[PDB]
């Protein structure tokens, strides 16, 4: 593989938001008698400065090592000024919104299924020692109606998010897969309520308070209790009391097949 793109193999469609380093566009990757292909597009504005560039570039590295439907895709770079990072887009967008919007038209097989496909990204993430640190609703997109992905791991980074953070990750700075499985446990919450955000209205402060003292995120309208069960089985307070994602996965399956 050759990861460098041709400029002109790419059409620049509109901005679809931004990070730490510039716009994120939707385009199209064109190539010699192929249909055009949806394309995410990372741009750095003033990129080189040169240590800029750097860390911009090692955002395409660290997905160039990952490779899992359930994980957006690196299709390639443009090294050249303007720098550009070209990923796989997701067509629907943001979950949070896709299931404000979806809520009357989708299942709750649909929601478990998105829940299920994440865990088996997840469970491969945690196979390669990785920790994401950054799970959330927020950063998940939608491929299809029956298919989501985490999304880019640089765009995905900042807000400290106190109310997905393990308990040990904010008193400790501790980031491990046990972390991760505490988010996650957030992060299917938040597809049960259908995109409403953890903790509304409580300042991040009282948030630690609550946590410490046992309480916890509720159980959803319409969410089976053996998934409430599993979700706060993620937030054990004792890290090592939680599931690993390879137990979540397993599980995750047959409550979905359970569902349908
Ligand atoms: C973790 N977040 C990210 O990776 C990300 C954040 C903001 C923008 C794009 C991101 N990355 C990304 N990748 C692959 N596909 C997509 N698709 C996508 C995301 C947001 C939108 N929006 C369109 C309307 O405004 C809100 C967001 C549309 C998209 O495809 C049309 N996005």
């Amino acid at each position: 593989r050759d990861y460098e793109i041709q400029r002109e193999r790419i059409e620049l469609g509109r901005c679809i938001g931004e990070g730490q380093f510039g716009d994120v566009h939707q385009g199209i990757y064109m190539s010699p008698e192929n249909p055009a292909m949806a394309v995410a597009i990372k741009t750095c504005k003033n990129c080189t400065s040169d240590s800029v560039r750097e860390k911009f570039l090692q955002e395409a590295l660290t997905m160039r090592q990952f490779d899992h439907p359930h994980i957006v895709k690196l299709i390639g770079v443009i090294t050249e000024n303007p720098v550009w990072i070209i990923m796989e887009l997701c067509t629907l967008g943001e979950l949070r919104s896709f299931l404000q919007v979806r809520k009357f038209s989708l299942d709750l097989a649909s929601l478990i299924l998105y829940a299920y496909q994440l865990s088996t990204a997840l469970a491969y993430l945690e196979s390669k020692r990785f920790v994401h640190r950054d799970i959330a609703a927020r950063n998940v997109l939608v491929s299809a109606t029956d298919c989501v992905k985490l999304g880019d791991f640089g765009l995905s980074r900042y807000m400290l998010p106190i109310k997905w953070m393990a308990p040990e990750s904010i008193n400790f700075r501790r980031f491990t897969s046990a972390s991760d499985v505490w988010m996650f446990g957030v992060c299917m919450w938040e597809i049960l309520m259908h995109g409403v955000k953890p903790f509304q209205g409580v300042k991040n402060n009282d948030v630690i308070g609550r946590i410490e003292n046992g309480e916890r995120l509720p159980m959803p309208p319409n969410c089976p209790p053996t998934l409430y069960s599993l979700m706060t089985k993620c937030w054990a307070y004792d890290p090592s009391r939680r599931p690993r994602f390879t137990e979540l996965k397993a599980q995750l399956s047959t409550i979905l097949e359970e569902e349908k």
